[PDB]
């Protein structure tokens, strides 16, 4: 089996699996709907009783699996647990990261194409009214991906966006193919550095903005300024998880898979610890004081959490770099937003392609290239359907990127501290640590964490069931289908790999 070089790189990769568009995007936004502050506390919480616990899981599974050459679910669930129903639940450590990685990529290529456009110097140019600033850029967005002007199912992405997507493809291509340690591990050792020197320059730059209508350091303060009124609404807890998920990376099945490439007697539990610490770091001190301030600072506190309502997209794409348009050197400034945006998302993509590369590899004994071209291929056609089908894009993030992690990880979490036994479970865990996890996780682990995911889902589940059987778009059904469609695809991979043991 493939193994991490240097345990810097192990350190470097996981962070640049977890830092990504979810910290720059959707944090932010996320924040701001659920009212600064008041969206910490639960944040905080939630990181604590689930994040780190869900991670050190993910680790120990992750590295338990890839010592008998086994780095993902569908393999390592049957480990834990022998049952065929163990496999078929694992196959969700694939659709997951799959359908996930089929839109991500694409709003990678996004940044991607951003970043060029803007580096080139072609942007919309504003003349004091926000509506005539923020418009330009609106419709430049637009353009880029082609929206409807009233709503309308069909998108028509201009050949810029599709070429572009084409690069990124290539890119994430040419990173995963060089493998483990070579591809993704040099990566990151670049990537990471220049990541968080460009996030620290953009959170200065951005504290230095201050006019009339607020200041950078107003929205600092709205973030962190405690609010308790907000502790009694569920909305707001359930964001917060559902933040801490995506953003660790957690029920994607990204951090066993990288896991399993960590050698058996190595520690997992202060790489871990290092890992999501500084996935936080990167989220609520850098993610969190570059849009939000900004927006503050324009256009105040109540406009700011307005046009954070009013979408994901947005304020990373339309908002700042309209801000940034009216200051000096604003354009190079947009660049180095999107440019930054570009790495996070990258070393997240290449992180949730690494899963069924690793089944293809691991499970059909396929080499290194031609899983990778082949997932890439999959990954690159399916992208169609967000590409050309409004409201695909939304779809996919629910069922994959909101509800399944959740499931997931009650669902692992369960296989692997209830079923395959807590003791063994917990002392899996700390074998090898450099630290040794706290006592009292291990009653976090085994029941606070499943007890909270397992209302939550509850909770969930009451809300969405009536809403689901009545939807009037179609393309949310031709999505479902296909992702439908998918999933099945996998479950026969996965019969077929089954077959090929015996
Ligand atoms: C539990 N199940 C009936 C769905 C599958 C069981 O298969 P197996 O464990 O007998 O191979
Ligand atoms: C695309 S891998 C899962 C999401 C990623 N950890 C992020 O924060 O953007
Ligand atoms: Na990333
Ligand atoms: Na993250």
């Amino acid at each position: 089996r493939e193994h991490w070089a240097t345990r810097l790189g192990l350190i470097l990769a996981m962070a640049g699996n977890a830092v990504g568009l979810g910290n720059f995007l959707r944090f932010p936004v996320q924040a701001a709907e659920n009212g600064g502050g008041a969206f910490m506390i639960p944040y905080i919480i939630a990181f604590l009783l689930v994040g780190i616990p869900l991670m050190w899981i993910e680790w120990a599974m992750g590295r338990y699996g890839g010592a008998q050459g086994h780095g993902t679910t569908p393999a390592i669930f049957y480990l834990l647990w022998r049952n065929r129903f163990a496999k078929i639940l694992g196959v969700f450590g694939l659709w997951i990261p799959l359908v996930v990685a089929i839109y991500y990529v694409y709003i990678e290529s996004w940044t991607l194409g951003f970043a060029i456009k803007f580096l080139v110097g072609l942007v919309p140019e504003p003349p004091t009214d926000p509506d005539s600033i923020l418009r330009p850029f609106k419709e430049f967005l637009y353009s880029y991906i082609g929206v409807p002007k009233g709503d309308e199912p069909i998108l028509k992405p201009s050949l810029f966006a599709y070429i572009v997507f084409l690069i990124t493809m290539f890119i994430n291509v040419s990173i995963l193919i060089r493998g483990i340690s070579k591809g993704i591990e040099r990566f990151a050792k670049i990537a990471m550095p220049t990541l968080f020197i460009l996030a620290v320059f953009l959170v200065i730059r951005v504290f230095l903005l201050e006019t009339p209508n607020g200041t950078a350091a107003d929205g600092l303060n709205f973030l962190w300024t405690p609010d308790f009124e907000k502790l009694k609404d569920p909305g707001v807890w359930i964001a917060a998880v559902g933040q801490i998920f995506f953003t660790l990376s957690l029920g994607f099945g990204a951090i066993i898979t990288y896991a399993s490439y960590v050698r058996k007697d190595q520690d997992i539990v202060l790489s871990g610890l290092t890992a999501a610490t500084l996935n936080e770091k990167a989220e609520v001190i850098l993610g969190g004081s570059i849009s939000i301030p900004a927006a503050v600072a324009f256009f105040g506190v109540a406009n700011a959490v307005a046009i954070a309502k009013a979408g994901a997209f947005n304020l990373g794409f339309i908002t700042l770099p309209a801000i940034f348009s009216q200051t000096a050197g604003g354009t190079f400034l947009g660049f180095l937003w999107f440019f930054l945006l570009f790495f996070a998302g990258l070393t997240s993509s290449i992180a949730i392609m690494q899963p069924m590369i690793a089944f293809l590899e691991d499970e059909l004994k396929l080499s290194r290239k031609h899983a990778v071209l082949w997932t890439a291929a999959i990954v690159f056609f399916s992208a169609h359907l967000v590409m050309f089908l409004n409201k695909s894009l939304d779809e996919m993030d629910f069922w994959a990127g909101t509800i399944g992690v959740v499931f997931f990880g009650l669902t692992e979490l369960i296989i692997f501290f209830w079923i395959f036994g807590a003791d063994k479970a917990w002392e899996e865990i700390n074998r090898g640590g450099i630290i040794k996890v706290p006592r009292i996780y291990y009653y976090v682990m085994r029941y606070i964490t499943p007890a909270f995911l397992a209302v939550l889902l509850v909770v969930w589940a009451r809300e969405y069931i009536p809403k689901i059987m009545e939807e009037t778009h179609w393309t949310v059904w031709i999505t479902r289908f296909y992702i439908i469609g998918l999933f099945l695809f996998l479950t026969f991979l996965v019969f077929l790999a089954e077959r090929r043991r015996n």
